[PDB]
């Protein structure tokens, strides 16, 4: 089997992407944030504290003839950005782009943090990291991909995120028309539960490539590119007037600037992030200070190849017995 679904930016900055997902019988379609940095499929629901729901579409398990309470199971998750959610668990039928999994754990939120409430466009998350990170207790549950894997034509999914435009998540096949040149594959460590890999270096604009190992995670659920402070300083030093602002929470730059590109290495291959992908616009409405899309990972504890990086590539998440990651230009 295979599946193919369009993923759409939630706003004009590509702060996140939503993908429609069918849950239950009859189908209830929710728009979920596919997150290769976590491993829970959780939704706003009829059980979510009423004051914490503000415009989201909810899953109502009592209206699904295939929903079953997973007795005694609870979940609770905290994300890198400080947001969180928790609740209980149902199993139900879940379909993405024509690919159906029966008996998928659907984690129903009883509580969500303010950042989730305030984002009316995201109805929940669909985790695509390794199932070892799933938070369901006392019986850990499998991700949608892990459940689908054996049925897929090939045990892979791909992320093709757009810049200020829709893109595609495919399951079970590689669309050879969706990228240019060849796909370069690189080793993955699953030791921390992430799609963790080592970039071979970077360049700023038309500058020379610096060969240096940068360990990090491919994370579709993180907006920006978080890299070591040395790398990030070298980038912003090429933008007149750019500075790190502790009050704002990162590097800012004059909105009048033209940003240089940023290149990262994948083995001997190179992925080029155009300068415009690094512009996240005014820090507040009407400001001439703009927020940068490349930020320091210092004090995160891990480097994160988030959407800024991934949307410059066609990315293969290869879930074979020995997982790997592939990157192509597009």
């Amino acid at each position: 089997s295979t599946g193919s679904a369009t993923t759409t930016p939630i706003d004009s900055l590509d702060d996140a992407y939503i993908t429609p997902v069918q849950i239950g019988t009859p189908a209830q379609t929710l728009n979920l944030d596919f997150d290769t940095g976590s491993s829970d499929l959780w939704v706003f629901s009829s059980e979510t504290t009423a004051s914490e729901v503000d415009g989201q579409t909810i899953y109502t398990p009592s209206k699904s003839t295939t929903a079953k309470l997973l007795s005694g199971a609870t979940w609770s998750i905290s994300y890198g950005d400080g947001s969180s959610s928790s609740g209980d668990v149902y199993t139900d039928t879940v379909s993405v782009g024509g690919l159906t999994v029966t008996g998928q754990a659907v984690e129903s939120a009883k509580k969500v943090s303010s950042s989730f409430t305030e984002d009316s466009t995201i109805d929940g998350l669909l985790g695509l990291a390794f199932s070892t990170l799933n938070t369901v207790s006392p019986t850990q549950q499998k991700t949608f991909f892990d459940n689908a894997k054996a049925s897929l034509d090939s045990p892979v999914f791909t992320a093709d995120l757009g810049y200020h435009a829709p893109g595609t998540y495919n399951f079970g096949f590689i669309d050879t028309t969706a990228y240019t040149g060849s796909i370069t594959y690189t080793a993955v460590s699953t030791k921390q539960g992430f799609w963790e890999w080592t970039s071979t270096g970077y360049a700023v604009g038309s500058g020379t490539f610096k060969s240096t190992s940068i360990d990090g995670i491919a994370d579709t659920g993180t907006t920006l590119l978080y890299l070591p402070a040395t790398v990030v300083s070298a980038y912003w030093a090429q933008v007149s007037g750019a500075k790190s602002s502790s009050s704002v929470g990162g590097y800012v730059f004059p909105c009048s600037a033209t940003l240089p590109s940023f290149t990262f290495g994948v083995g001997s291959a190179r992925i080029v992030i155009p300068g415009d992908y690094i512009d996240f616009g005014p820090i507040s409405t009407g400001s001439s200070s703009c927020f940068g899309g490349i930020q320091s990972s210092a004090g995160i504890g891990i480097n994160i190849f988030g959407d800024v990086a991934l949307k410059a590539a066609f990315v293969v998440f290869n879930g074979a017995t020995t997982p790997t990651l592939g990157f192509a230009s597009k």
